[PDB]
């Protein structure tokens, strides 16, 4: 009788919970995430299927008491659904933030030249009807359909159609998608994916299928190949907030969208992590290693084992000796791998375990691939799990979760949404068990904190805060196909990514913008809060006068020497 409810972190109604296979307030990213992992947990806890969890959450009457605040949701809506406006979108050039590739006819083409977001003008006519121009269809003597162009795919006898692009009020590019048609069992030769043959036994059912027009073009009717007429803006973006403390998801922001039902990116779908990586897939290890703060690392001519220039650093050039703070800070690229050479990969897989990132148990249900789900293509790389370019990438939410664990003592916490789940009767039939694992020490954590406290003045000036203690690191993909940042102040934990859900095209603005809205993000999760610092270090770190040359201590006459922290029984004892 009774419905199924998602509250607040202040027991406010938030969904009305109602099979779609009152008036919301907040996009479904966060109650979507929720209803998702509440399904997970019923699963695990009672032996459901996926059909039975969710038939129990439509059905059950459960009162799902999730972790969201529906303020910082809510406001941080605001922002996105301003996206263009908060992030100075360009308006009278090309399509804003937009960097891609054209043919003459204005067709958005991958590196090869093949097109991938047709213009609208280009695909569909006035009656939102695909126009499949002469030369690329042949209809036979008897009466049967042959097309042979690049607009229209079969697979499995499902007709695909081609995507296209728009740009809207904010000249904004806006990708829309075109549906596809179950054509029936038998009545038709396929050649390859583009050139197939439709039989007129086929048209008999439907009649209003196809029609050449006044110019000797294919028209198909837009009845079986539904127009996504809205589309999905682009350059997209996804954040998440939250409390490392505790591992309480605050808010999550799956897009700019926030009306309908958008694609929750933030953890659903991966992308490129970049040198986001660096922290916890190799310093962090390294830390626990034999490295300290002030351990030097040589920014040198570095060569892969097919004895080529990799990698490159973003500076065109070479720092030289750079102490392993700066290191990171700086984000060399050499010095990353040559740290993730020197430790293991598989020292690292260990961290990337206990971080989350690869799912201990199923190793399915994460985005690493391993030896043993590929040998052609695995993530047991350098270029993966130092610099990371990686098969797949990582979601929003498990680098979020990740980072998380620096921000709360070296502790991870597994990112849950909901605290309880109370049944009709009124008992708690679910409580998420949060997977607590220690990632590193609380010295370290301490350390890698005021290492990545350097970085918004080098590289992330749009990411500080007039109040509260910043700390982060920035990723911008190869080519700037991703923007990164991922943090946290003395309260939340944040991370936010930036880029166009075609990796195909990429991003105009190399110059952090993820950063810059990362802090508008951050102001707007903090309001309110009191000015606070980060937690001072612990009583087993000792300060001592250091030379960046080597790590030993530094005496009168050394050229650079800072005082760094050290774990103790790391520090150097002899001099320089
Ligand atoms: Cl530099
Ligand atoms: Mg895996």
């Amino acid at each position: 009788i009774q419905s199924s409810t998602i509250l607040d972190r202040n027991e406010n109604l938030v969904e009305k919970i109602e099979n779609l296979e009152f008036e919301r307030e907040v996009s479904t990213y966060f109650t979507e995430y929720v209803k998702y992992q509440v399904a997970e947990k019923l699963m695990k806890k009672f032996n459901y299927t996926k059909e039975e969890a969710w038939d129990k959450i439509y059905n059950g009457g459960l009162t799902i008491h999730s972790t969201m605040d529906q303020n910082i949701q809510k406001n941080l809506e605001k922002l996105y659904a301003d996206f263009a406006n908060a992030m100075n979108a360009p308006r009278y050039g090309g399509p804003s933030f937009a960097a891609f590739k054209r043919d003459r006819a204005s067709n958005i083409t991958d590196e090869k030249g093949n097109i991938i977001l047709y213009k609208k003008a280009n695909l569909l006519d006035e009656n939102n009807n695909v126009i499949i121009p002469k030369g690329e269809f042949s209809i036979d003597s008897d009466n049967s359909l042959k097309i042979n162009s690049q607009r229209v795919s079969i697979y499995q006898n499902v007709l695909s159609m081609a995507s296209f692009y728009t740009v809207n009020d904010q000249n904004n590019l806006v990708t829309h998608g075109i549906g596809n048609f179950q054509l029936p069992e038998q009545g038709v030769t396929v050649e390859n994916e583009k050139s197939f043959k439709i039989s007129a036994s086929v048209f008999e059912n439907y009649k209003d299928f196809y029609s050449v027009n006044e110019n000797g073009n294919l028209v198909l009717n837009s009845k079986y190949f539904q127009v996504d007429e809205k589309g999905t803006v682009q350059p997209q973006s996804s954040s998440v907030v939250l409390d490392h403390k505790t591992g309480q998801l605050i808010a999550i922001i799956g897009g700019r969208e926030t009306t309908g039902h958008p694609l929750n990116r933030a953890y659903r779908v991966p992308r490129q992590p970049g040198s986001t990586m660096k922290p916890l897939g190799v310093y962090i290890p390294a830390l626990d290693n034999g490295y300290t703060a002030a351990t030097a690392i040589e920014d040198a001519p570095h060569y892969n084992d097919k004895k080529e220039l990799w990698p490159k650093n973003w500076y065109n050039g070479y720092r030289g000796l750079q102490t392993l703070r700066e290191s990171l800070v700086q984000s060399i690229n050499v010095n990353a791998v040559k740290t993730l050479e020197d430790i293991g990969i598989e020292k690292s897989k260990e961290y990337f375990k206990k971080f989350g990132l690869i799912n201990e148990d199923n190793e399915l249900d994460d985005t690493y691939v391993s030896r043993s789900e590929s040998v052609d293509h695995n993530d047991e790389n350098l270029s993966s799990m130092a610099l990371g370019g990686m098969t797949r990438g990582m979601t929003n939410l498990k680098m979020t979760g990740a980072y998380a664990a620096i921000a709360n003592d070296g502790r991870y916490n597994e990112p849950i949404s909901f605290t309880k789940v109370v049944d009709s009767t009124g008992k708690t039939i679910l409580e998420p068990e949060q997977k607590q694992r220690q990632v590193t020490s609380k010295e370290n954590a301490f350390i890698m904190r005021d290492i990545l406290k350097g970085v918004p003045d080098v590289m992330a000036h749009g990411a500080k805060h007039p109040t509260i203690e910043v700390s982060g690191k920035t990723g911008t993909t190869d080519d700037v196909q991703d923007s990164w940042f991922v943090g946290f102040t003395p309260y939340y934990t944040i991370g936010t990514w930036i880029g166009f859900d075609n990796q195909h095209i990429k991003l105009n603005n190399n110059n952090s913008m993820a950063a810059t809205l990362w802090g508008k993000v951050n102001r707007i999760v903090l309001e309110g809060k009191e000015p606070k610092k980060f937690d001072g270090p612990s009583e087993n770190i000792i300060r001592k006068y250091v030379s960046i040359r080597t790590g030993l201590l530094a005496t009168e006459g050394t050229e650079k020497a800072i005082y760094e922290y050290f774990v103790k029984g790391t520090e150097p004892t002899k001099y320089e």
